[PDB]
């Protein structure tokens, strides 16, 4: 009785096995945009994503993750609220039933359609695993999907979906380039937070985009086929894998802009 999605193991559920989940500092949240205060000490965000190496894309019964090589200092995130300087290591996404839900973070209680998370580890701590065990040791880069016009440079990840079907799949992905799923703005809002499944650590400085990329109906309609369940198992959408907002107790969301 693994934690899920599902009607019985979901978030809800999630603080029996791991505590952590009703702690001080879990993501995601709501982004109160009034209450935000733009802070004129955050930097520009540097995102060098010109030598990112994708390896391989897997279905881990949660999301799929494109996966990169993390082995010497490519695809990095600095700058912005952090010091130092995070290693790419993988991304997935979040999305729901329907296209009115399947965000983690809301805005002004807005839910979008989907979100792509981007996982960097700081190089500090030497691989990712040693990392996640730091308050600083992780940073996401956010980003709202909304449905309208397509994300041409999300479609190589989308037709390789059906080949990766259900839970423990992989597929070769070799020369995806993550640039091509950025927003024009790299304007943010920025919060210390946890990873938004188990095991929930709260490791994480979220860096959220401000403006969505758009991807089409069909676009997502294709993540909607994928299963939570293994092959020769009964078919489970994967579908609303998203964690509900949080509460945002003793913490402040801070603008880069405005
Ligand atoms: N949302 S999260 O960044 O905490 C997260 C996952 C959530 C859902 C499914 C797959 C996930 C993979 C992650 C891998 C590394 C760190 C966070 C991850
Ligand atoms: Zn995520």
């Amino acid at each position: 009785h693994h934690w899920g999605y599902g009607k019985h193991n979901g978030p809800e559920h999630w603080h029996k096995d791991f505590p952590i989940a009703k702690g001080e500092r879990q993501s995601p949240v709501d982004i109160d945009t009034h209450t935000a205060k733009y802070d004129p000490s955050l930097k520009p965000l540097s995102v060098s994503y010109d030598q990112a190496t994708s390896l391989r894309i897997l279905n881990n019964g949660h999301a799929f993750n494109v996966e990169f090589d993390d082995s010497q200092d490519k695809a990095v995130l600095k700058g912005g609220p952090l010091d130092g300087t995070y290693r790419l290591i993988q991304f997935h996404f979040h999305w729901g039933s329907l296209d009115g839900q399947g965000s983690e973070h809301t805005v002004d209680k807005k839910k979008y359609a989907a979100e792509l998370h981007l996982v960097h580890w700081n190089t500090k701590y030497g691989d990712f695993g040693k990392a996640v065990q730091q308050p600083d040791g992780l940073a996401v880069l956010g980003i709202f999907l909304k449905v309208g016009s397509a994300k041409p440079g999300l479609q190589k990840v989308v037709d390789v979906l059906d080949s990766i079907k259900t839970k423990g799949k992989s597929a070769d992905f070799t020369n995806f380039d993550p640039r091509g799923l950025l927003p024009e703005s790299l304007d943010y809002w920025t919060y210390p937070g946890s990873l938004t499944t188990p095991p929930l650590l709260e490791c994480v400085t979220w860096i959220v985009l401000k403006e969505p990329i758009s991807v089409s109906s069909e676009q997502v309609l294709k993540f909607r086929k994928l299963n939570f369940n293994g092959e020769g198992e009964p078919e489970e959408l994967m579908v609303d894998n998203w964690r509900p907002a949080q509460p945002l107790k003793n913490r402040q969301i801070k603008a880069s802009f405005k």
